[PDB]
């Protein structure tokens, strides 16, 4: 606990655990010694917490997800355990730099973006709320790839995060389980049997999840695939079974029907459900009480197979009758929808499923038959309603609509922001909500204020605590008390000072990683998120070039200097996203080297955007770019992180941006562009991109520069694919929000010129960010879906 | 003290395994104890390695593709003087230390004798305080686990690292890149090897505790890792990692697979680079290298080390060829482990040219200078050149790796007198003639820690009772046991120890096998890899022979036996697999014939490996060492049996010859043709049928086999054996059959006389001192590596 004992443990681990002394120990050795020193502090409570759940047997919550975008664990653990100050002191006394030790840790990047990071924030919140919750996923050998930029383009490198060892995971060999694939179904007089299957073992690894200052330490269980049991070739072929948990599919909001992805989904699902049933049978609590002891949240449709798998276990194995089994199943599962973009919908062809999971295909067909029998009985004449509500789309080569399977097999279905949940309920699944009104809900996303405030921005956390105490950490709504300081000049300077320090520290980072020199006086304009056409960093890029031309046309004009930062990873096979990245690095090259613009404007493509880098750049941001086309971003969470950390937002009325406006007051955000209904109008009328190109002189110059090679001289036609998409296939109407966006941007610079007014708006944003704590989000899930209670 | 060991155990169970006493598994308890013991190694491991850096003694590097280590827990407790205290602490915690010990997986990174010799050498070098390092590959899968299904061998992956190996320590800061393929460019800045594929080598260090001396050496094993459609590209990283994936399961047999060639270059490249790097940091240019480094090539498997050292000195360090070649020879020594043709490494130049273009050039260069010398010495002997070349144009050109090891080394040694002589005067006559002093002998040895103190505590204690403990570090001290030759009480005590071992092993046999063991029977044992040259087929002929005898005359006085035969067959060795099936078939008939009953039991010991050897050897009365004269280079199993109180029935082959010299030929049951008789028969021509015709007991056995007596459901099952036996038996099974059976009868005779039997046993044990690997290592240190015990 105290400094002396922490130093003693550190030296002890460096010695016995790392087998080193101070003259031969590497930096990595020191990081590992500290990690083990911190990890030791988790054990007692990890054991008690899990023992407690067995004793008092509260209802358990299982968050089933193919992704857990955890980031680093060291600092997060020290903070939630109240050990950071002591460890900082101990490490300092040992003559070491704790910051350096922390940078040695690899991010556990087992996620693509929002969906995976939401799972991570939820685990922190559920532990902080004292819920008997478990995270269940896959332990990928390789997470989201490390991004490099070569000659302006994205290059992918394997994310070998486990190469040096992960001290934060605990193998649980005694819980290994067999998972089945392929084979065939036999309908015997003893029950249908699934036989001649190939077997792959599932080895679980537990990672502790410390609640914030509360003695609760929950568990995240990730499964790894292992082979069971010419000789050499046979041994090498063991790689095939093990490839199942080998790599995270690098796609964000995009469906790719590869068989290996289907294997991963069944793998997690099968291992997870069996483990859950086994723990249920040992609870010394037949399966009638199951739904009162178990809640399983389906994170998107990725784990949809859990439904037919639970049915398979209840029926084929436990011999329960179908009706009883189906009843228990619905009461067990709840489904969370995370998107409305067509390219992201999971639709598995029945042939692939038939080959890999013959018995699940049969169970799904059965589910679908009973389902449609009901509709036929309710709307005998609506024949097309049946076609629309079926789990099977015969529309060409038959496929399974996984979202529909999740809806019929779940008692609750929720979206992740009001605007989104509404669209899901009344438009996308109108036929279903009409039948079961009460089944559809909304649960607006949230972020954990531990990692995204206390951890990433200690200066702000301290300043806030200075003024209003520490209650806000566990009750973020407490930030409204900050309103008492609206006219407090001294406080406003203190707030600005914290942002300035964060910017200074991040600028140091930028100068050492990039050739560029940073004007620390500039406004940090930031857009960090996965590269997507719908998120439109392309629009941001149009505005950047626009500011460039303005400086060239009139260099002596008064101008608020900016440092424009854009970062994010493109899915490997997403060609347009890769072109967009190259467009940004090209533009940056011209801008950063034009002697006429100089320190007026700097552009940086932030490489390898991931959780640990987000913790650095967000606290250093002044302007947060949240410009997705109205109706495309289901919720967003980066928007919330920026709001909590003192940045103002420039964005569309989309996803949770709408709620950030409700809480803070629309005028305290720079809202702009078409709204959901305006986008529909343009669609109805038909979008003619050329018209804006024609009518907007600044837009036309930008476009022409791009298309003629102004930014790619050595290859004039390089950006032709973008031009063509922009003029003839822009599903996201980049040109249609261009004018309002730029006008809006000008207004931002205006406000920035007035520090007191700017920080006054910042204060209103921070003071109103309380609704976005994931602790609030989780309370709502616990109360209205899982029916469990905080402790 | 016990109290502190219990406290550490509980501490590790808690913080390290995250368990308490009601949820802890047996495996958790084994791991808690292992960490508790491992902690005791640290201080000395660090000091020992620091010491080598400070005083900078000359270092010895044992480069081997195999290290058949077995289990580490007990060996560590013993060499550290901690066994009694840990036993007591575990007992007090209400646990069974024996159960905990059986949890540990063997580190089976070897096939047999060659790999186990490397392990015994490490223990001895550490006990002698030498600055020695073992260098090899960290295979993900060692020698396969053997199962017997419907009488046949079935192989299962040996996933020894699945639950974690607490005995290894990753050394990430010493990772190195190894190169493959590419092409050679001869520039004006030196020849460059370019466009190569790169595979990383990650070293893992395992501590090697000397016996009671504060020395803890290192065994460094390399693991392959890939450097740095997207998904497919990530999955293909498996290809680079496949290099250190599986140990080739062949014992004394060459298989020219490209992956095996990759493994050999992999160990060699990573090892030589690491050695040079450690040399450059010694604050001791490369002139002193051979005075600071000795590298022992364990067989020709690491032969590439020679051209690789040349490549580094020349292509990289820019040293002139003559200087580089001089340093190289002073650095390497080569150990020959066999004369069997099928085991010689001959890589086709095409494969080497593709995978290692630069090494092929260096080898050609070495060969050119080599032959230039011979041409200058024997201008008219044109065929001498053909015989001494590193290249065999005899069809598709190939590289004779043994020849490369000889020209690139300053010393070449065999592993037993009879073997070393054959190597020097016959196989490499042309080379030894030129460099007489280059060829030596270093008779193999076994470590008396694992093979006596550990595996047979009863014997170790009995012996210490009579002569003190000096024998542990000076095994020659066992000769003091001669003072008890007439001591009746001692002879009963000796027999009692053997009886307890047999009792304990019989328990094992009954629970694993259906069979009921007559604990009164003589344990006749043949455990080693299944080979035609080791002839367990001959043993099988004798077994059937005894069977027929019991059937012909059931009421005759007969010494009862429990015949045990065990060993693994290389997966692709068809004959060996047939031989196994023949043995299990024979056993089926014998064990179930009501007429033989408890007179004779036959057991095929499944999954023979280091940890099982430690169980069955101490329980043996008769040790079968019957290879054809001139085929077993040395053997080491023979030595383990001698040390543990078993008598030997064998041919005058390998080290059996020296066991006879030490104990007195009459105290061993020697039989069969000798090296020269085998040659005579070869010259005259071996006509297997003649013995079949002339020996009525042999004929009946053979007919039974060939007609389906042992395979009724399939009469022609053993046809391949019959045909090999009559027309292609390179090992003359029939030609030693008569003497073997006569010899066997004499064994039973002696067994009937307990006092006479144990009197001979005592003479075997008292004379086993020469076979301690400690003696072997002293000889290598003095005459090859030029290093000194400390
Ligand atoms: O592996 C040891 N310590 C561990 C310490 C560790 C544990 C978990 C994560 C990181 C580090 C170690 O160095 N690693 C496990 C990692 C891997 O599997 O790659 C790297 C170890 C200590 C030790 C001490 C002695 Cl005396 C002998 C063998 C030993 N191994
Ligand atoms: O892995 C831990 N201990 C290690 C301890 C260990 C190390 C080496 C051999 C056996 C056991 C562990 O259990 N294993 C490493 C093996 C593997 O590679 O599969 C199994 C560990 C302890 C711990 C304590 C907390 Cl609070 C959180 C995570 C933790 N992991
Ligand atoms: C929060 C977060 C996201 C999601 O950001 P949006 O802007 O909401 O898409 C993506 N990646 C990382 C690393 C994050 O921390
Ligand atoms: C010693 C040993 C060997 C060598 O046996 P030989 O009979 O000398 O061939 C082979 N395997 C194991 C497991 C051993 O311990
Ligand atoms: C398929 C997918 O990744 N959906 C994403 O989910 C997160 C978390 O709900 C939302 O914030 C975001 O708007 C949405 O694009
Ligand atoms: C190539 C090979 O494995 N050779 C083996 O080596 C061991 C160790 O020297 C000898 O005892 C044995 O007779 C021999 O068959
Ligand atoms: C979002 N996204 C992708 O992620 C993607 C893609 N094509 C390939 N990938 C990987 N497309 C067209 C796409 O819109
Ligand atoms: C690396 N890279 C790309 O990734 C790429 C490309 N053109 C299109 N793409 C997607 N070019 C020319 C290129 O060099
Ligand atoms: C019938 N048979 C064989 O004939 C055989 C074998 N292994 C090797 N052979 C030759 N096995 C396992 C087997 O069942
Ligand atoms: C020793 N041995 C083998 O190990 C072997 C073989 N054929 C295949 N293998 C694997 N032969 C003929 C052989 O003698």
């Amino acid at each position: 606990e105290n400094v002396a004992e922490l130093k003693k443990s550190f030296n002890r681990h460096l010695h016995f655990t790392l087998v080193k002394d101070r003259n031969v120990a590497t930096t990595r050795d020191y990081y590992f010694a500290l990690a083990h020193t911190v990890r030791d502090h988790l054990v007692g409570r990890w054991i008690r917490t899990q023992q407690h759940y067995y004793d008092k047997c509260p209802k358990r919550v299982y968050y089933l997800s193919l992704e857990f975008y955890m980031g680093r664990t060291l600092q997060n653990t020290m903070i939630n355990l109240g050990l950071q100050n002591a460890c900082d002191e101990a490490i300092y006394q040992l003559g070491l730099d704790i910051e350096e030790l922390e940078e040695i840790e690899e991010d556990a990047g087992l996620g693509n973006g929002g969906l995976g990071r939401l799972a991570a924030c939820f685990l922190d919140s559920m532990a902080t709320l004292g819920l008997a919750a478990y995270g269940y996923g896959i332990r990928y050998e390789y997470g989201i790839f490390n991004q490099k930029i070569r000659d302006g383009w994205q290059v992918e490198e394997a994310d070998d995060w486990l190469r040096y060892g992960n001290p934060w995971e605990k193998s649980r060999p005694e819980f290994m389980l067999p998972v089945h694939f392929y084979g065939k179904v036999e309908h015997t007089n003893t029950g249908t049997k699934w036989i001649d299957t190939q077997v792959v073992l599932a080895l679980p690894y537990d990672t502790p999840v410390p609640g914030y200052m509360n003695n609760t330490v929950n568990t995240m269980r990730l499964w790894s695939a292992r082979a069971p049991n010419d000789y050499i070739q046979a041994v090498l072929d063991r790689n095939l079974a093990e490839n199942i948990s080998r790599v995270l599919y690098p796609n964000d909001n995009f469906f790719e029907g590869k068989e290996l992805r289907l294997k991963q989904e069944y793998f997690v699902v099968a291992a997870t459900l069996q483990d859950i049933i086994r723990r249920f049978k040992a609870s010394k609590f037949v399966f009638d009480a199951f739904p009162d002891q178990v809640a399983i949240q389906l994170n998107d449709t990725h784990p949809a197979l859990a439904i037919p798998e639970l049915m398979r276990i209840f029926v084929d194995i436990e011999k329960l009758p179908w009706s009883k089994a189906w009843e228990l199943t619905q009461k067990t599962f709840a489904y969370t929808n995370h998107t409305v973009l067509p390219e992201a919908l999971e639709r598995w062809p029945v042939d692939l499923v038939e080959k890999l999971l013959p018995r699940h295909l049969e169970i799904i067909y059965e589910i679908n038959q009973k389902h449609l029998d009901r509709i036929v009985a309710l709307f005998p004449k609506d024949v097309d309603r049946l076609r629309r509500m079926s789990l099977i789309e015969e529309e060409g080569s038959k496929r399974i609509n996984m979202a529909h399977l999740c809806i019929v097999g779940s008692h609750a279905v929720n979206g992740v922001a009001k605007i989104h949940s509404d669209i899901v309920k009344t438009k996308v699944f109108k036929d279903f909500s009409e039948l079961e009104p009460d089944k559809f809900q909304n649960k607006t996303n949230g972020i954990t204020p531990r990692r995204w405030l206390l951890l990433c921005n200690p200066g702000l956390a301290e300043l806030i605590a200075e003024k209003i105490g520490e209650d806000y950490v566990k009750d973020l709504s407490q930030l409204t008390k900050l309103h008492s300081f609206l006219g407090d000049d001294v406080f406003l300077r203190e707030l600005a000072k914290v942002k300035q320090e964060n910017k200074l520290k991040f600028s140091q980072f930028l100068e050492t990683e990039y050739k560029v020199k940073i004007n620390p006086s500039s406004m940090f304009d930031v857009q960090v998120k996965r590269i997507h056409e719908y998120k439109r960093q392309l629009l941001n890029c149009l505005h950047v070039i626009t500011m460039y031309n303005r400086i060239k046309k009139d260099p002596k004009k008064l101008f608020v200097p900016r440092t424009v930062i854009i970062g994010g990873k493109a899915a490997p096979g997403y060609h347009m996203a890769k072109m967009i990245i190259k467009l940004i690095t090209s533009v940056a090259d011209v801008v950063n080297n034009d002697p006429m613009v100089g320190s007026k404007l700097k552009v940086i493509f932030l490489e390898n955007y991931r959780v640990s880098l987000a913790e650095k750049v967000i606290p250093a941001t002044d302007l947060s770019e949240q410009i997705s086309t109205a109706g495309t971003e289901a919720s967003g969470t980066g928007n919330m992180k920026f709001m909590l950390n003192g940045a103002l937002t420039i964005g569309t009325m989309d996803g949770a941006n709408v709620e950030m406006a409700e809480e803070a007051g629309e005028e305290n955000l720079f809202i702009f562009g078409m709204r959901i209904d305006d986008v529909a109008a343009l669609d109805k009328k038909g979008y003619e991109a050329k018209e804006y190109y024609e009518a907007l002189p600044e837009l036309k110059l930008v476009i022409d520069q791009i298309d003629n090679g102004f930014f790619s001289p050595k290859q004039p036609d390089l950006f032709k694919d973008i031009i063509n998409m922009l003029f003839y296939h822009d599903r996201f109407k980049v040109f249609a929000d261009y004018e309002a966006y730029v006008k809006c941007q000008d207004k931002v610079s205006q406000l920035y010129m007035n520090p007191k007014a700017w920080n006054t708006m910042v204060l209103k944003n921070i003071a109103a960010s309380g609704k976005f704590s994931s602790d609030r989000t989780i309370k709502e899930y616990a109360q209205n879906i899982w029916n469990v209670e905080p402790s």
